[PDB]
């Protein structure tokens, strides 16, 4: 009775090689210092949900809501997968200036590398469809708290100095006049940025935006040349850039509820691995020399991705919106009316997937071919399907409590021959003509 | 009618030994000052709940949950056990240097052992199954308030001054700018992290964030040479972190809806036991000699694991999805339909634990075995157990107040040879023949 | 239909005697200045719920329940008592030193005794039961909220000095850079702290935290020499320090489903009384003597406690999940079907609350004994209790609108001699037997 | 069905006279300056209900609910009262010494009464009864909001002054260290606490918190001595301090199942009476001569109570958790059955409110007396009560669609004598003896 879905889940599994994340062990002396894996058993999994469906049950007329075929491609709490992981921990190594110097950078950190970024494309073969709703809905409409401040102040003061040159008196008066301003707002360390190019294709990227830079990561900004330390404050790395990162979205997809043909839908999910470099600049002063920290943010990004796609067939059964069945001539043990190509209708042997042997039976009363819902059962003619209309001859009720699908129009039954299981209509069954029809529901909601 | 579930506790009880957390008295002078334990009467004492199940009733088509078998390992308010202990109070012991000196440590404290993380690490055999969703969900993704002020101040004075020199008068004018920048955000004394390693392996660790560090929870920096005090506010350390932690989680994994074997599932519970050091460091300054306490953060730290594990088999009955039924043979006592290995069909005394004597009733009226859902009890050849399909004489229903089946093809009903009970179908018993057959639910959803 | 339950109340009352909570009048002079209570009927009052029950109903299979044996203990808003009580009001004594001195304590005031803590501690005699779940669940993550502020000011200032010495005119420059950091978190009077040494117990201890201290009660730290007053701020003292205190705590132990023999649940409710002693200290200086207030924390303690305890046995017929009832011989005005030690049956006189009276009509169809689940009433051997197994001679049916008991396997009815009341299949009654059974459910759900 | 329960209303009505809060005008000078009335009508109206009930209907077994009697009394939005109200405003009067002085209290004003605290007391003359809970169920947690700020400044001055001297250059540095704490808490003008001395008595008090002293009322410490005002803000004194008060509380208490006796429950409504004293304080001082306002806390106070009692029978039918019924001789026109002292069965006229005319019709089919429900109606020796048990004689059932009763051991009907109204059992009426009986539910539930 309810609307029946084809659900599926598609892994994503990629496994990220030593060598696709290794990255120079220096910025400044890139050649020089080598290279080393800023990661550690990198790795992506995640598991999608996709739903089929149509958006109203069969023959629903008059619903608010509009007829289409819906692919609803889902990354939520009931389904997302262990996720997408860079590193157990962040570690970094040091590197010093081979020659000594005045006024350049004469040491470097290298810190492992985080994600900058995560983003999951969501792409279309053609433009059969269109993308009907997200979630997350939209980008932040980002609320700013505005404060402003005047103020004065008025002062007087009275002093008396008394010492061997005399009594001395003080009368001062004061006045201030302030004013400030005060803009508050929040951020977090990963901002979800959605990105719509077209009808058919949509992006959604997690991106840095707290600690987005290697410059704001440093806790110290200056130091004496005697000190020797990383200048990283490492908390400020959330382990949600390394450790696991789970995204959660859905994008609906809708066709027209005449779509014919197919339509593969892409995702593509990736992560913008990031090495941190940090360096150590010498400042000679005559006053003082002291080392400044920098952080470079033209240092290499490496973006590694998994694509994975599924392809939808728009006529596939699930965007009847109804839940066909069978028409089991039960005189044979394993005897089911067929449909071929050209309509033509033959008893072979049942499948409960076939859907050449499935039937939608509507409003009407009518048998209509879940194949191809312009195609009935017709009593008029029962060696072809004809095309579904008002015919009175189309519209089948089954006699209560027995095995007898009748006709409207005349009232007679659907009797098929005990040897080839030609269908027609009787008034009563004979030697050579069963009346025995049996019908159960099939499964044709498998992904194929 | 509801979806069937194998249900059971996991307890994971381990106590750790007074060896298996002792450590040296001191870390400065760790050679000297022997050892000793850090805890007292350390105790790991969890209970998990797992979970068996089909993701839906057997049968069900059309449905928009994928079809998979599910595992669900929990560990929340319904079932969590005590919980890890490690200690009821913290104390601390003092020692000095044996030798005196000018600029070093001479005094240091060892306080008991405080949980630096707690650790639950989900692991798998093999790759038959993923995980599909946890809890925590994901990585906490911190938000912050930034906050800009900008300011402005104007001021005057008047001053007048009088005295034996003369009258004297002063005019003054201010004018000054302000900015600052506020950051605000939250933490936790142990903020939870989430790590998937890929797709079988996820690891939840409690990890020590507020008070991280043995620097951390001094509450003096300095002080006199003649002080003499514990320099460590134990206020900071929250029993949390010794005296009784319980964890809340969630990992679900998800087979194929076809997958068969087995799989291990691993549980590893484990509690990083860390002594805290901190040290008094003489500082001989002209002005004034001071001491300065110290953390040492490379101080040794135990971690104490307790590994539970539970076997999956993939073609246990549970993950049919359906509630099965035996087929007892009611002219014996105790006979019930039993299938043996290669698919035949014999009479054996029941068992309401045997899955071989299981069958599942489904919407098509088959009796398909719990054991292997391919084969169904088919009227055409009952001595063997046939592959499941669409023949009429795999189809049974109920005589109606009557203990009958019979068979939708013929009308049969099924009957046993009353001596050794050897199905058959017959229009009507007889002598030799009895066609009284009693069904009831059977047990097998007992972990096995 | 519902599960049954075991419930019951224990009432904890031990009043505390003057000398269990009396203390010396000072500390600094504890052996001169005597003794006195430091109570005004201090009492312990507590009501506890004890639930005894199975996890689920008796013969339900699949469900995602484990199967055990659930003892709940629970101190709730539904049943709580009137509480633990110290004091009506806080009172104090001054004393001073017999002897004048310099540099030395002069003068003592001795508050009355306040709650230092209260402790429950929940024990098992054996290790046939765990702790699966308590409330409070577990101890508190603390949340902090951090706040960094960096700002920087530029000033400038213009003076114009005139006197007879002639025009002076001033310009001047600021520079200033600030940085703050802030932590903000919740503390509060009494925090609780759950402590679980292993599986079988655990106790919960409400802390004093904000104001654990003696030195932290005192509203001023100095004070002029003539000053001569109570330095102790009452207020900062909560009623729940010593008027009234009621916990709110639940313990819910579980056993295994198959366990036998029985189980001792203690339950240790205490207070740790702590007297409040400070001293006012004489400081001698030059430039001004002063007093300082001083509060002691070595002061003694004394813990008073309250032992309360139950018995569980675990064959308790509550832990089958099922409701009993009897089998009544209703020939007889009062005759019950009984089962002794070794299995055998006889008629006695009905007893509501014998469970060896006491059957489970089970989904089969059996009646099984209440107080041996293993075993049932078997129409083939009508005088001993046999094993339960599948046999169709165990299952019973009521024949409708009747008083008779029929056999599944055979159709006869359940009767009994008209004399002896032994049990007997017979197709009809006669002279010597009766076939007339009556049922009523039994109470065998008191505590015993 | 539902349980029955026993509600009545309690009204505490006590007006306060004029002596009964008349205080001394002035508390400097109490023998001079005569009394006065503090209050204006001063009264206390309130309204508890109190329900009388079982825990548990009539013979439930194997409830999560122990079995207990059940005394609540209630104070609470449904039923309050008028309150207790002190004045409809303040008003004060000043006083001056009669005698000039120097250094002494010259100046004296004395408000009308507030309510220093408002007290209800529930106490029991036995200790039958037990607190089970209460309403508010605590005294309060207090919740502390600790910060911590701790900051440096850094800031460097360049100053450059040009007079008739010459040039003059100025470099002027600054650092500076800063610590704070904060600490927030709430309070209220009222405080509740509650003060449980045992297990029988609960007190409830609403305190004065915030402006608790007299010296908290004075918006003004000091002043000139021309000044001459009333120095209290009586903005301060909230209208729940004199105009009307109304307590919300609730206080449960049990008996055992099977309590016998009585118990009286004794309910103390109060208010503590206490006028308000201000003194201004004449202080001379060389330099100049003001005076200080103080508040004297040592005032009088006075508190009138208000007791209200009422007794409870535990052998009340309420207590049984059933509902009555009669048994009507419908032969007669009134004629009931009935109990005497010794058990014993007479026809008397029907009284609805006669407990010994009423039964209790329980799961079992008896009929327990409800005066004594360890007595049914026993058809084997129909003149006597007998003690309960398992005897079919015992049990009754209503043949259908007519007004006879009948014993379920014989079948026979329950009949009475037409002249005398004896009962006995009939397999059918005659001429002297009816088989009509009619029941009724009889009002046993008012309090008595
Ligand atoms: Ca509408
Ligand atoms: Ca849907
Ligand atoms: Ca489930
Ligand atoms: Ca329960
Ligand atoms: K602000
Ligand atoms: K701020
Ligand atoms: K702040
Ligand atoms: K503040």
């Amino acid at each position: 009775s309810t609307l029946p879905h084809v659900a599926f889940y598609i892994s994503v599994n990629r496994p990220i090689s030593d060598e696709e994340c290794t990255f120079d062990n220096s910025w400044l002396w890139k050649d020089e210092k080598g290279s080393r894996p800023f990661c550690k058993d990198a790795n992506i999994s995640l598991i999608y949900r996709v739903n089929l469906e149509r958006s109203l049950q069969y023959g629903i007329v008059g619903s608010a809501t509009p007829n289409a075929k819906i692919v609803r491609i889902s990354l939520d709490d009931d389904s997302s997968g262990a996720g997408i992981h860079l590193n157990d921990q962040l570690s970094y190594r040091r590197f010093g200036a081979s020659y000594t110097t005045l006024d350049a950078y004469f040491r470097e950190w290298s810190t492992d590398a985080i994600a900058q970024d995560y983003r999951f494309v969501f792409k279309t073969s053609n433009n059969k469809a269109e993308i009907l709703e997200t979630f997350p809905i939209d980008n932040l409409n980002v609320k700013y708290e505005k404060r402003k401040q005047s103020g004065f102040e008025l002062g007087v003061t009275g002093g008396a100095e008394v010492s061997e040159d005399g009594p001395k008196a003080k009368l001062e008066a004061r006045a201030s006049i302030t004013q400030s301003r005060w803009l508050t707002y929040n951020t977090q360390d990963y901002r979800v940025e959605r990105n719509a190019k077209n009808a058919q294709t949509v992006s959604f990227t997690w991106n840095r935006q707290e600690y987005a830079t290697a410059e704001s990561l440093l806790n110290r900004s200056t130091d004496a040349l005697w000190v020797d330390t990383y200048p990283v404050d490492v908390n400020r790395i959330s382990p949600l850039s390394y450790a696991s990162f789970v995204p959660k979205m859905d994008v609906i997809y809708k066709a027209s509820d005449t779509e014919t043909g197919s339509t593969d839908f892409i995702i593509d999910s990736s992560v913008n691995i990031r090495p941190i470099y940090n360096g150590a600049y010498k400042h000679y002063y005559v006053v003082g020399a002291h080392q400044s920290y920098h952080g470079f943010e033209n240092s290499p990004r490496r973006r590694i991705t998994k694509s994975a796609s599924f392809t939808v067939d728009w006529d596939h059964p699930v965007f009847t919106g109804g839940r066909p069945v069978n028409l089991q001539l039960a005189s044979f043990n394993n005897r089911c009316v067929q449909v071929d190509a050209q309509s033509r209708l033959t008893a072979n042997t049942c499948d409960d997937q076939q859907s050449a042997q499935s039937f939608i039976y509507d409003q009407l009363g009518r048998y209509v071919s879940a194949s191809n819902t312009e195609l009935c059962l017709d009593g008029a003619a029962l060696d072809v399907l004809q095309t579904c209309n008002q015919n009175l001859t189309q519209r089948w009720e089954w006699r209560k409590n027995t095995d007898e699908l009748t006709n409207v129009y005349s009232g007679e039954s659907l009797g098929h021959d005990k040897q080839t299981g030609e269908l027609g209509l009787y008034a009563s069954s004979n030697d050579a003509v069963s009346l025995r029809t049996i019908t159960a529901y099939t499964n044709v909601f498998n992904v194929q």
